[PDB]
DNA sequence: GCTATGAGTGGCCCCTGTGGAGAGAAG
DNA sequence: GGGGCCACTCATAGC
RNA sequence: CUUCUCUCCACAGGUUUUAGAGCUAGAAAUAGCAAGUUAAAAUAAGGCUAGUCCGUUAUCAACUUGAAAAAGUGGCACCGAGUCGGUGCUU
């Protein structure tokens, strides 16, 4: 007989639980086959289990590594670049100064050259460094001096600044000489009193330097400012001054009266285009405001960035930066000055203890700035005469180095001016630095567009760049190469939706005109309207539509139903009294693009004739798809003879945002066979039917429908892994639908291929992805109708009826006892929604009986699921060289014993080899029976060829039949039932579950929430009462954990002092005592052994860091479900 | 008795921070 | 949070 | 309206080895003194499809077919419950 039977689930991150129960809630028990060579034939299991399995990663740290790769790639392209330009001459002076360069990081013993790189002798080198202690020196000399420098000291500062060439946040032109904040500031006032001599303002006594320059925000220093000058409000035109100058984003349209929006903010590509607009609009005269403006904007930026500007160079930033190094300098002598007169004692552990956070810990250690201000503060305000040094370390200025983190808010203009004078002052001796100036500056100023990606010919699934040629992509000939607009197009395109109704369409720009268009006329479709004689309300004809969309949606930009019925019912048909339904007050759908498009163009023949719906279409996706005007101004000059230069420059200065819904060929592409109209056309007039959108696609007479239906085709793949990859939502939550799918498929599988009545699931959009996914899966079979027989009902339920069923009927649930939750979670949902189903589409003892006992069954099928590891070769900290071999070469020619490296290899799956290994300075062959880890580096070389791998370690005769793919969290048996799972080569896991009786568990969570139980005081009243007498539990329950740690957890030391742990707080309140007690089933867990806290003990958790004993137990591979399985004897392999 | 070796035990180790642009769904 | 590594101590086989 | 997910573009550090002649007294251990701020190269081993590209996401019990994708392989009922046991039928 076809047993009736019915499926619960429960879908977590971490698990999956899955319970089989019949019609009267019983879980069936089956005898199933065992596989292997082992004596245990037949086992007999519940239909009940969990499925527990890593949680899964998001791909963002796959994308920030494969970005730095990038970013290495093309930085050391760059300096490849400079070799190359330098390389013809650097040949005449030194023609081993690259290869010396290069070859720096090696040991003089591996070194083909001097070990010197830049001079090759080391008189040379030490006049270099005496001469030049820091590269600013360098840099600040050519700078400054005329005269002819050797070749090496350019090479040198060119490659440092290409190498870091700081950040690109502001765009334009930044001009380091107007770099003092007090000038600009008056200038910029007495700029604006002589624009508005009738109300001057007094910035006398008022210090703008401290104010626009302090640590506060633009706001508050914007606030600071204004309220220093008697007269002003930030929202005044000068207020907007500063506002701009302080890096916001002011409004000038309320300053000047305009009609538009004029928001300027410098950082802004555009500030130049918009500033030309708002002069167009309020007269030039004002321009000489704004560019004093901008001098004082650029002056407070760079007041932080560079600070002396007292001195004629053309280097703030090197400049800057000795006097850091001298500043530095003195308060090191004074420093140790005052340390040797006052602490003679304390020397030792600030300047010659690189352990502690003293200077040697902060020079030659690894302490940060912080670590050695807060070692060095206590210190010196125990001596005198360190006023300074306090105020010093107060700043953050006290001894501070040259390359500290605060380096990242310097602009590249900074050093492209240091470039371009270091440059222009030596190209008078050298010919090919006054030719390739422009390539230079190219090579430090070029980046590759945001929009454009990667430069790859198609072997890269990242990459969008469309190719005008085959060249070779240069910073100098990217512009030739590249076509930028296709590429931003693609850009654009790649990630908007495809049609919902269609999946091969694109959908529509969200201001188009056409979707406008079908927006009002879908409108005005479900409109009513009634006047007086009328017995019933009337839809609007196609020509009334028509009207009313040219008379009122053409002319207003928003329209309302007072409009309407006094412009075209009255005016128009003559109606004094109409009262129209379907539309409340106002239409949401507006024709502001067209409106826009009549206030540009200025002609409403071009905007209303059918023949440049084309031209505006592709007009209004240029605006949406690109940034870049020049991109749009490219695009759109092919409509150069349609508008005049007015129109065009101002067509140039829309941008539209957001995307449709639906296609073009959806509503004005396909035609009907029958009529040839359109869904637009439809919606324009449709005689007495006006049929909306939803009726025209669900009417089965209009072709539309079935040739939708015939436009879908079964997605090749896609069901299966692609389909669920193609959900929304983490890819954690992925990874449990594919793992509860193939647990019901399993399910399925073991019942002798019957579907089940029911699938019960709780975790909703998600959900509804399930439920959708299982009911394709379970129904495949149509009637003779085309209608598809629900023979499986997926029905979903949500956890808060489950948990009141638990709380009422006092089925109580704590997680840390065991993973046996999850599965009695998947059958409480199982029965829950069974029995509400069938009731709207239980006896008490009986089924209260059943659910009793199914909870208190022993056996549940724990499954951990076998990973193959993958991820990093290692961890990525690089350690110091030492005399050990478990270091990892970063390079194939570098020794780890004198280069370092690095550390800890992560193994993907270990084999168990059987074969001979020489032992002994004898070198005498002895038979070998062990697991060895085989890395995830090593992955690819052992797959391809284990014999050779494993001889190359060592091993001699392998037995090739006997290596066996063991994975992670694989399982052994071992005696008395005892479980390890394997957590790498050389370490294991506990592999047993602790199954206490339910009365156990129930005055645990009793006891747990004694003072938080949720419920009217007489049931409170009554389980504290119940709890309260039970109190002899608690021995019960150590004795159970003893009993269970002696047989397989093997913790003498941890066990014994748990033992005794409880016996000194056996007097605690019993509150207390099982809170602490849930702690102690840390001991008893599955997975990896962890610490835990009992009361004021700290238990420290016990490492399993042996695997020679499982090399004689019994292998179980389980499958997903843990019902098919495979028993493999060990012990019984590699015998002599 | 000495030497080199494996096995158990306790403790320490882990790359980080920021900006800009675009697209999507889900509540 | 969890596996890798090292320093220290103790049987342990072999000489 | 935000959060989360995916993709591209850049920056600043960090670590590693090497260069920046250490001096004096002593046979040496060692003790005293002087100096400290920077720079080059690497930043997953490398791969071929030779690109200013790609290399940490996702997927993966065992056996048979295959290069892989992928397909196939395991009796039922009843009585009980400490990780499942026993009995009958089929066999």
């Amino acid at each position: 007989m076809d047993k009736k039977y019915s499926i619960g689930l429960d879908i977590g991150t971490n698990s999956v639980g899955w319970a089989v129960i019949t019609d009267e809630y019983k879980v069936p028990s089956k005898k199933f086959k065992v596989l292997g060579n082992t004596d245990r034939h037949s086992i007999k299991k519940n239909l009940i289990g969990a499925l527990l399995f890593d949680s899964g990663e998001t791909a963002e740290a796959t994308r920030l590594k494969r970005t730095a790769r990038r970013r290495y790639t093309r930085r050391k392209n760059r300096i490849c670049y400079l070799q190359e330009i330098f390389s013809n001459e650097m040949a005449k002076v030194d023609d081993s100064f690259f290869h010396r360069l290069e070859e720096s990081f090696l040991v003089e013993e591996d070194k083909k050259h001097e070990r010197h790189p830049i001079f090759g002798n080391i008189v040379d080198e030490v006049a270099y460094h005496e001469k030049y202690p820091t590269i600013y020196h360098l840099r600040k000399k050519l700078v400054d001096s005329t005269d002819k420098a050797d070749l090496r000291l350019i090479y040198l500062a060119l490659a440092h600044m290409i190498k870091f060439r700081g950040h690109f946040l502001i765009e334009g032109d930044l001009n380091p000489d107007n770099s003092d904040v007090d000038k600009l500031f008056i200038q910029l006032v007495q700029t604006y009193n002589q624009l508005f001599e009738e109300n001057p303002i007094n910035a006398s006594g008022v210090d703008a330097k401290a104010i626009l320059s302090a640590r506060l925000s633009k706001s508050r220093r914007l606030e600071n400012l204004i309220a220093q000058l008697p007269g002003e409000k930030k929202n005044g035109l000068f207020g907007n001054l500063i506002a701009l100058s302080l890096g916001l984003t002011p409004n000038f349209k309320s300053n000047f009266d305009l009609a538009e929006d004029a928001k300027l903010q410098l950082s802004k590509d555009t500030y130049d285009d918009d500033l030309d607009n708002l002069l167009a609009q309020i007269g030039d005269q004002y321009a000489d405001l704004f560019l004093a403006a901008k001098n004082l904007s650029d002056a407070i930026l760079l007041s932080d960035i560079l600070r002396v500007n007292t001195e004629i160079t053309k280097a703030p930033l090197s400049a800057s930066m000795i006097k850091r190094y001298d500043e530095h300098h003195q308060d090191l002598t004074l420093l140790k000055a005052l340390v040797r007169q006052q602490l003679p004692e304390k020397y030792k552990e600030i300047f010659f203890d690189q352990s502690k956070n003293g200077y040697a810990g902060y020079i030659d250690g690894g302490a940060s700035q912080e670590e050695f201000y807060k070692f060095i503060k206590p210190i010196l305000e125990k001596m005198d005469g360190t006023e300074e040094l306090l105020v010093k370390l107060n700043r953050e200025d006290l001894l501070r180095k040259q390359r500290t983190f605060d380096n990242g808010s310097i602009p590249h203009q900074i050093h492209l001016g240091e470039l371009h004078a270091i440059l222009r002052r030596q190209e008078d001796f050298y010919p090919f630095l006054k030719d390739n100036r422009e390539k230079i500056e190219k090579i430090l100023t070029f980046r590759i567009p945001y929009y454009v990606g990667p430069l790859a010919r198609g072997n890269s699934r990242f990459a969008w760049m469309t190719r005008k040629s085959e060249e070779t992509i240069t910073p100098w000939n990217f512009e030739e190469v590249v076509d930028k607009g296709a590429s931003a197009q693609s850009f654009i395109e790649r990630m908007t939706n495809f049609d919902k109704n269609l999946p091969n369409e694109k959908v529509l720009p969200k201001h188009s005109l056409l979707y406008e268009y079908f927006t009002v006329y879908n409108e005005l479709t479900k409109v009513k309207y009634v006047t007086e004689g009328m017995r019933k309300p009337a839809f609007l004809s196609g020509e009334q539509k028509k009207a009313i969309v040219d008379l009122l949606f053409k002319t207003n930009r928003k329209v309302t139903v007072k409009q309407l019925k006094e412009d075209y019912f009255k005016k128009i048909e003559c109606f004094d009294s109409v009262e129209i339904s379907g539309v409340e007050d106002r239409f949401n759908a507006s024709l502001g693009t067209y409106h826009d498009l009549l206030k540009i163009i200025k002609d409403k023949d071009f905007l209303d004739n059918e023949e440049n719906e084309d031209i505006l279409e592709d007009i209004v996706l240029t605006l949406t798809l690109f940034e870049d005007r020049e991109m749009i101004e490219e695009r759109l000059k092919t409509y150069a003879h349609l508008f005049d230069d007015k129109v065009m420059k101002q067509l140039k200065r829309r941008r539209y945002t957001g995307w449709g819904r639906l296609s073009r060929k959806l509503i004005n592409g396909i035609r009907d066979k029958q009529s040839g109209k359109t869904i637009l056309d439809f919606l324009k007039s449709d005689g007495f039917a006006n049929r909306n959108f939803m009726q025209l696609i669900h009417d089965d007479s209009l072709t539309f429908k079935e040739d939708i239906q015939k436009a879908q085709v079964s997605g090749q793949g896609d069901s299966l892994h692609e389909h669920i990859a193609n959900l929304a939502g983490s890819p954690a939550i992925k990874k449990g639908i594919l793992q509860t799918v193939k647990v019901v498929d399993e399910l399925v599988k073991v019942m002798g291929r019957h579907k089940p009545e029911n699938i019960v699931i709780e975790m909703r959009q998600i959900t509804k992805h399930v439920a959708q996914i299982l009911d394709s899966r379970m129904n495949t079979k149509y009637d003779e109708n085309d209608k598809l027989i629900r023979e499986v009902k997926v029905i979903t339920l949500k956890s808060k009826l489950v948990s009141d069923f638990r709380k009422d009927f006092q089925f109580y649930k704590v997680r840390e006892i065991n993973n046996y939750h999850h599965a009695h979670d998947a059958y409480l949902n199982a029965v829950v929604g069974t029995a509400l189903i069938k009731k709207y589409p239980w006896d008490k003892g009986r089924d209260f009986a059943t659910v009793r006992k199914v909870l208190s069954m022993p056996q549940v099928n724990i499954v951990k699921k076998t990973e193959v590891q993958t991820g990093g070769f290692s961890k990525e900290s690089i350690l110091p060289k030492r005399n050990s071999d478990k270091l990892i070469a970063r390079k194939k020619d570098w020794d780890p014993k004198k280069y370092g490296g690095f550390d800890s290899p992560t193994v993907a799956y270990s084999v168990l080899v059987v074969a001979k290994v020489e032992k002994g300075k004898s070198k005498k062959l002895k038979s070998v029976k062990e697991l060895l880890g085989i890395t995830i580096m090593e992955r690819s070389s052992f797959e391809k060829n284990p014999i050779d791998f494993l001889e190359a370690k060592g091993y001699k005769e392998v037995k090739k039949d006997l290596i066996i793919k063991l994975p992670k969290y694989s399982l052994f048996e071992l005696e008395n039932g005892r479980k390890r799972m394997l957590a790498s080569a050389g370490e294991l896991q506990k592999g047993n579950e602790l199954a206490l009786p339910s009365k156990y568990v129930n005055f645990l969570y009793l006891a747990s929430h004694y003072e938080k139980l949720k419920g009217s005081p007489e049931d409170n009243e009554q389980k504290q009462l119940f709890v309260e007498q039970h109190k002899h539990y608690l021995d019960e329950i150590i004795e159970q954990i003893s009993e269970f740690s002696k047989r397989v957890i093997l913790a003498d030391a941890n066990l014994d002092k748990v033992l005794s742990a409880y016996n000194k707080h056996r007097d605690k309140p019993i509150r207390e005592q099982a809170e602490n007690i849930i702690h102690l089933f840390t001991l008893t867990n599955l997975g990896a052994p962890a610490a835990f806290k009992y009361f004021d003990t700290t238990i420290d958790r016990k490492r399993y860091t042996s695997t020679k004993e499982v090399l004689d137990a019994t292998l179980i591979h389980q499958s997903i479900t843990g019902l098919y399985e495979t028993r493999i004897d060990l012990s019984q392999l590699g015998g002599d």
